[PDB]
Formats: C-alpha cells, sequence, structure tokens
C-alpha cells in the first residue's frame, strides 16, 4: 500500500498592516485571495492523483499581528468529534466561511486538505486562565478528509518569538487522524524542536506520517527547512510532509516529502517569488523498527586524533569546539564537555581556499528559543579564516568520497543531516548504522555544506 502525497510552497498575500484592526469583510477578502491560490494547488494535486495536500502555516493571513489585529481573521473551530462537513451544513456553528471553503475544497477535489488558520474560543472571567481579552486565540491546523469532514484540529503548543497574538493550550494536544493510507499525526513549525506533541505522536501514538504546515526561517548550517525537516523524518523513522511559506526576503523556502530512508521530493528557491506544488508516492505503513543507539560506536572507540589545535567557533550564537581538517583524508575526534565527536573522511580532491572543520557542542541554545543541544558537525567554513567556521555558507566545491560521523550522544533523539551546495538534499547517498554512525554509501553527488548529527536533550530544556 502506497499513496500520493502533495505539499504546496505558498507565496502568500500578506495584509497591508496595521495600526487599527480591519473589518471581518476586509479580513475575509484577504483570506479569500490566499484561498483562491490554494484552490489552484489543491485542484492540481487532486487532478495529479494526490490523496492528501498540506498547505503552510499562516498561508491564509500572514504573521504580522497583535491580539486585536488578528481577531477579525478568527473562526470558532469546533471539536472534530462533533462530526461535521462544513460544506454540507454551512451554518451549524454560526459564521464559518473559511472552514466551509476548506471543506468544499477537500470534498469537491476528493482529497484530504491540511491547512493552517486561526481559532477563537470565548471565555468567561470565571476561569482563572482566561485572557483579559475575553477569549483564547490559537494558531490552528485543520484537516478536512476526502468527503469534506473536519477530522482534526490542532492548536500550536510551542510558540515562536513574537507570537503574542496567540495563546498556548493548557495541555499539549496530541492530534491524530486515521485514513485508508496510514495513521497521521500533526504539528506546526517550531513544534519540531520540542518533545510535545512531536515525539509523543511518533513514540507513543505510533503514527506512520506527520503532516507539517510551517513558516520556517532558514538558519544555516543546521536549521535550513529541507535539511532539518528531512533529518527529523529520518531520525524518527516516519513519513513527513513539510509545507512551507515562500518568502525569500525572510529566508522562507523549503518544502518536501520525506520518507524514513531519504527525502522523496524537495524544493528550495531563493530566486523567484513563485509558489511550488510537489508530489511524490510514499508507503502507507513504512517500517519504523530500524532502531539506532546513537552513543554505541563512539563510546566504544578511543580518540582518533591526539594533540590538536582546537578553537572556539560560533554556530547560530552557540560556541562550538572545532578542529580544522588538514589533509584530503583523515580521522579526527573533538570533544566539548559530555560530547565527543568522531569523523573519518576522504575528499574527492583538495580544492584550494576551502576550509572544513569538525565541531562539538553540548549546551543550551538561548537565542530566539530555549532548547538543549548536543551536536557533532562536519561543516564547510564560510571563508579560509577559522573565525568564520559555523557561519552560514551556501556554496561549496569539495565533494566527499567518504565520511563517517558519530558522537557520544547522551540522548536517543538525534537527527542526521546531510546538506549539499547550495541547499540541496542528498538522497539516498548516506545511511545511519545501528551503532549511531552517519555514513556515505557513495561519493556525494555535489559538494558538501555539512554532515551533522543534531541531538536534542528534551529534559535539559
Ligand atoms: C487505523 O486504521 C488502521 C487501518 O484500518 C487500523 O489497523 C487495522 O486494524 C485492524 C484491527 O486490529 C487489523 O485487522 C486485523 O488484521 C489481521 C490480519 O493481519 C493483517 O493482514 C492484512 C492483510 O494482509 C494487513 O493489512 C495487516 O497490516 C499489516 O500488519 C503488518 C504486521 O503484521 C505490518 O507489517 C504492516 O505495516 C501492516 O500494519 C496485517 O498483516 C486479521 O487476522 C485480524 O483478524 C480478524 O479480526 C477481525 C475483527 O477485528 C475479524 O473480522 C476476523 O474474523 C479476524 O478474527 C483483523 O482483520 C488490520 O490489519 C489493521 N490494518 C493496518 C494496515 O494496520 C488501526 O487499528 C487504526 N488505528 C486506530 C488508532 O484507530
Ligand atoms: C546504548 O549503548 C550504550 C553502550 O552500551 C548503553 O550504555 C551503557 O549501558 C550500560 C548498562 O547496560 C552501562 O553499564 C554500567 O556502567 C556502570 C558504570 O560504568 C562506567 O560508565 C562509563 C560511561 O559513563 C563507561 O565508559 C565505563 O564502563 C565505566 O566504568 C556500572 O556501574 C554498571 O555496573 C553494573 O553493576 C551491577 C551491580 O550493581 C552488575 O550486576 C552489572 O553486571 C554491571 O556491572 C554497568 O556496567 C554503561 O556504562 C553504558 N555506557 C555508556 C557510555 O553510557 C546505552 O544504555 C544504550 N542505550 C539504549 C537507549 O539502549
Ligand atoms: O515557528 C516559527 C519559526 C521557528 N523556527 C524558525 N527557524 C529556526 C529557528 C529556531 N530557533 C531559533 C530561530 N530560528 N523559523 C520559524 N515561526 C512561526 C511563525 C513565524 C513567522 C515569521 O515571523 C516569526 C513567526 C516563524
Ligand atoms: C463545491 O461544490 C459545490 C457544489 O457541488 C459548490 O456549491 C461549492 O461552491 C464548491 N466549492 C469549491 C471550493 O469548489
Ligand atoms: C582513517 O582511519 C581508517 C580506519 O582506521 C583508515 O583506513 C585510514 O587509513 C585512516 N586515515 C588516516 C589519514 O588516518
Ligand atoms: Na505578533
Amino acid at each position: 500500500d502506497t499513496f500520493t502525497a502533495a505539499v504546496y510552497e505558498h507565496a502568500a498575500i500578506l495584509p497591508n498592516a496595521t495600526l487599527t484592526p480591519v473589518s471581518r469583510e476586509e479580513a475575509l477578502a484577504l483570506m479569500n485571495r490566499n484561498l483562491d491560490i490554494l484552490e489552484g494547488a489543491i485542484t492540481s494535486a487532486a487532478d495529479q492523483g494526490a490523496h492528501i495536500i498540506v498547505t503552510p502555516e499562516d498561508a491564509i493571513y500572514g504573521w504580522n499581528f497583535n491580539r486585536d489585529s488578528l481577531y477579525p481573521y478568527l473562526e470558532d473551530i469546533p471539536d472534530p468529534e462533533v462530526n461535521w462537513i462544513p460544506c454540507n451544513n454551512r451554518n451549524r456553528f454560526g459564521q464559518t466561511p473559511v472552514q466551509e471553503r476548506l471543506s468544499c475544497l477537500a470534498k469537491n477535489n476528493s482529497i484530504y486538505v491540511v491547512a493552517n488558520i486561526g481559532d477563537k474560543k470565548p471565555c468567561d472571567t470565571s476561569d482563572p486562565q482566561c485572557p483579559p481579552d475575553g477569549r483564547y486565540q490559537y494558531n490552528t491546523d485543520v484537516v478536512f478528509d476526502s468527503q469534506g469532514k473536519l477530522v482534526a484540529r490542532y492548536h500550536k503548543q510551542n510558540l515562536f518569538m513574537g507570537e503574542n497574538q496567540f495563546n498556548v493550550p493548557k495541555e499539549p494536544e496530541i492530534v491524530t487522524f486515521n485514513t485508508t493510507f496510514g495513521s497521521f499525526g500533526i504539528f506546526t513549525c517550531f513544534d519540531i524542536l520540542f518533545h510535545d506533541p512531536a515525539v509523543t505522536l511518533v513514540k507513543d501514538f505510533h503514527v506512520d506520517t506527520i503532516v507539517f504546515p510551517t513558516a520556517w526561517m532558514n538558519v544555516l548550517p543546521h536549521l535550513s527547512a529541507v535539511e532539518f525537516h528531512s533529518a527529523w523524518a529520518m531520525g524518527m523513522r516516519v513519513n513527513f510532509l513539510a509545507s512551507n511559506i515562500h518568502y525569500p526576503s525572510k529566508k522562507m523556502t523549503g518544502s518536501g516529502i520525506y520518507a524514513p530512508n531519504s527525502s522523496r521530493a524537495f524544493h528550495y528557491d531563493m530566486k523567484t517569488e513563485e509558489g511550488k506544488l510537489l508530489l511524490s508516492q510514499l508507503d502507507s505503513h513504512p517500517s519504523h523498527s530500524a532502531v539506532v543507539n546513537w552513543t554505541s560506536y563512539a563510546s566504544s572507540i578511543e580518540a582518533l586524533s591526539s594533540g590538536n589545535k582546537e578553537f572556539k567557533g560560533t554556530v547560530f550564537f552557540d560556541e562550538f569546539t572545532f578542529v580544522k581538517l588538514t589533509g584530503v583524508a583523515g580521522n579526527y575526534t573533538v570533544c566539548q564537555k559530555d560530547l565527543c565527536c568522531h569523523l573519518s573522511y576522504k575528499m574527492s580532491e583538495n580544492i584550494p581556499n576551502e576550509v572544513y572543520a569538525l565541531g562539538a557542542f553540548d549546551g543550551l541554545h538561548t537565542v530566539e528559543g530555549r532548547y538543549y543541544l548536543q551536536i557533532c558537525t562536519l561543516l564547510k567554513c564560510k571563508t579560509t579564516n577559522l573565525n568564520t567556521c559555523g557561519d552560514s555558507a551556501e556554496t561549496a566545491s569539495t565533494r566527499f568520497e567518504m565520511f563517517s560521523l558519530s558522537g557520544t550522544f547522551g540522548t536517543q533523539y538525534v537527527f542526521p543531516e546531510v546538506l549539499l551546495s547550495e541547499n540541496q538534499l542528498a538522497p539516498g547517498e548516506f545511511q545511519v548504522s545501528t551503532d549511531g554512525r552517519l555514513f556515505s554509501l557513495k561519493p556525494t553527488s555535489g559538494p558538501v555544506l555539512t554532515v551533522t548529527l543534531f541531538g536534542r536533550l528534551y529534559e535539559k530544556d
């Protein structure tokens, strides 16, 4: 059993913004301008045989808001248990034109539609957690099935910097929907860096596939959307449908269809202002049983290199301990606190004016989000000056004939990333061993930007 998956990268029409909140008529007009574009992708995906389509986070109204400017865009989204086809019973829950339009899009195209809209929940001064506003406002994913029925409603648990227009639910929402093409879980953007509900869906609810609306801002070398989202899919052994906003000026680009063994389709484009529809087949019930012990090999072996010139280098505001790679081939070990990283490599050639380093990081990230990390990275330094190792490098010339990366990870949640020049994924050029080694299966098809083992220590957050 296989199915055809679809994701759409969306160049959104953002509201003029801001000063005074718009009328419900003006908010609806804007939302319908974005929905007209999404209708275009949904109908094409359905005409091309897709079983499900994911659209991005904030694709219908953007991200520039305060609590009051957002309010006119909001709908009261009922509990999916209510058993409702908004297309077949338009006024069951009052004025809900966005829900009705999404339901009709799913129903008329006989396709599952995943979209991200806004939920309004009015509350009384009686409950202590009710905002002084008189309502809760949630960043919400909605899922409509092939018949137009509301089958999932998910309120974003992990809010990003400046998402003050939204509230956090009391308890993390573990939202799943079952189909004839596998069990599905759902979360949004920043949720991918946290345990709840992301890890819970996979390890406890045993989902086959994650549907993921996102408005991701690319942060090289480790947090580029295609790179990190496919790594997370591989580390969690799940299918992953990443639908991202298309906005190059904010570094937003990177949608794909990821399988547990490799990426199946991906899109990165910083040049045009156009959206993109991606389609690809996936196994409905992929194997989830390919277990990895991430510290195994690394904890067994002794330091590959001795007495070396180690330097501190900044990677996304985090101070890594690096060791420059010297020679077209080598074996290095670098440690930072509780983490020891090992690399075995062989380059295709010793390209001039291009420096590579092996970095180690064990610590808490605090800039624009608080999360505990353990990272082992083989990265292309921006220039030849070692104080540029860890800075965003979009191009490289060095192809690798072989690599083997591993670390003494104090966690079972490690995401294996392989990124080529210029933000290209490498499918299926690498694998992960049961021992915890990220290794090449072939010489890389393009020059290497990074080979990273990105680990999360959720308990140390
Ligand atoms: C979400 O929806 C899914 C899909 O509907 C639900 O999963 C289904 O659950 C049913 C109830 O437990 C399962 O039915 C039983 O199936 C076995 C036969 O084994 C299966 O053979 C199938 C055909 O060859 C195959 O599709 C199926 O799935 C596969 O399982 C293997 C491991 O074995 C795995 O590798 C694959 O990834 C895939 O999962 C099995 O191989 C029957 O023996 C069994 O007996 C009957 O009980 C009936 C009463 O329930 C009775 O009518 C009858 O007389 C027998 O006594 C059931 O028919 C079904 O296999 C399973 N399907 C899948 C794809 O998982 C899932 O439960 C839902 N989840 C939630 C949370 O709601
Ligand atoms: C993934 O793979 C790793 C590697 O195998 C697993 O980690 C190992 O788990 C072992 C338990 O199954 C640990 O063994 C214990 O070690 C204790 C202390 O040993 C020191 O630990 C360092 C690492 O921190 C090692 O280098 C050295 O071995 C040190 O000496 C011992 O106290 C403990 O002893 C037991 O005592 C009882 C009696 O009370 C005896 O009956 C028993 O036979 C045994 O002697 C035990 O040996 C091992 O340290 C640990 N290694 C590391 C590096 O963490 C992971 O747990 C696997 N992960 C998953 C999720 O499966
Ligand atoms: O959740 C996110 C979001 C989360 N992470 C990233 N990039 C990785 C990363 C991780 N930690 C720190 C910094 N960067 N990009 C976007 N967004 C939600 C909507 C949103 C629209 C742009 O303006 C702001 C708010 C971004
Ligand atoms: C769906 O079809 C019904 C009639 O079959 C129509 O009323 C509705 O406007 C359609 N909606 C969309 C978005 O295609
Ligand atoms: C690196 O280690 C491997 C395996 O032990 C070995 O075959 C290779 O020759 C080593 N290379 C260097 C330059 O140390
Ligand atoms: Na805001």
